[PDB]
């Protein structure tokens, strides 16, 4: 009826991140950021706190077996999970909560009852994809080629019925952005009532 969770997943590199942070920037008193919690090793900018939560493996198994996650998926080689304070945390500041996740994470926030919005962010072709993840250079060579593997095992899923609400093809970063606040007019609407 009113405002609802924001879950946006995509393939890797497809321009998922720079496209919340100008929303999070533009929209500071609508839309709150999920801090997830993994066990990969920060990139260089990162901020502990912000972009994730920071932890060990061993912190991050004490936290799975402690309950303290609503989700939980591996995904190249690391951990990554939503904990149930990160999606609080941002409901007690009255916003809307967005939610970076993968594919696994999406399916398991479709058990919770949250019930988000699912968007998708897609890269126009799986080329163009390696060349941005390329571009970023944050990966080794193998784990780009696991990240470009997994990326083409959710474009195709991203055409499933149902899954995701609306999907957002990455071509220009100002289209795209655009395309997103048009989709979010709702929430932003029911939001600012
Ligand atoms: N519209 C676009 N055109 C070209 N490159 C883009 C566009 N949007 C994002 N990118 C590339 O994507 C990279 C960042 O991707 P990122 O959002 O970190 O991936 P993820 O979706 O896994 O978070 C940047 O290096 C940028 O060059
Ligand atoms: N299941 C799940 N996936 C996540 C979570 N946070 C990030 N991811 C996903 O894990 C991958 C990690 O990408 P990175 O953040 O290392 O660039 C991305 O596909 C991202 O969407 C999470 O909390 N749970
Ligand atoms: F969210 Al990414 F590589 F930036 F999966
Ligand atoms: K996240
Ligand atoms: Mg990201």
């Amino acid at each position: 009826s009113g405002p609802r969770p924001v879950v946006l997943s995509g393939p890797s590199g497809a321009g998922k991140s720079t496209l919340l942070k100008r929303l999070l920037q533009e929209h500071s008193g609508i839309f709150g950021f999920s801090v997830s919690h993994t066990t990969r090793n920060p990139r260089p900018g990162e901020e502990n706190g912000k972009d994730y939560y920071f932890v060990t493996r061993e912190v991050m198994q004490r936290d799975i077996a402690a309950g303290d996650f609503i989700e939980h998926a591996e995904f190249s080689g690391n951990l990554y999970g939503t904990s149930k304070v990160a999606v609080q945390a941002v409901q007690a500041m009255n916003r809307i909560c967005v939610l970076d996740v993968d594919l696994q994470g999406v399916r398991n926030i479709k058990a919770t009852d949250l019930r988000p919005i699912y968007i998708s962010v897609q890269p126009p072709s799986l080329h163009v994809l390696e060349q941005r993840l390329r571009q970023r250079n944050t990966e080794t060579e193998e784990s780009l080629v696991k990240r470009l593997a997994a990326a083409q095992a959710d474009m195709e899923s991203s055409k499933e019925p149902g899954l995701f609400d609306v999907v957002i093809i990455n071509d220009s970063l100002d289209q795209a952005y655009a395309e997103l606040k048009e989709a979010l007019s709702e929430e932003i609407k029911k939001a600012q009532r």
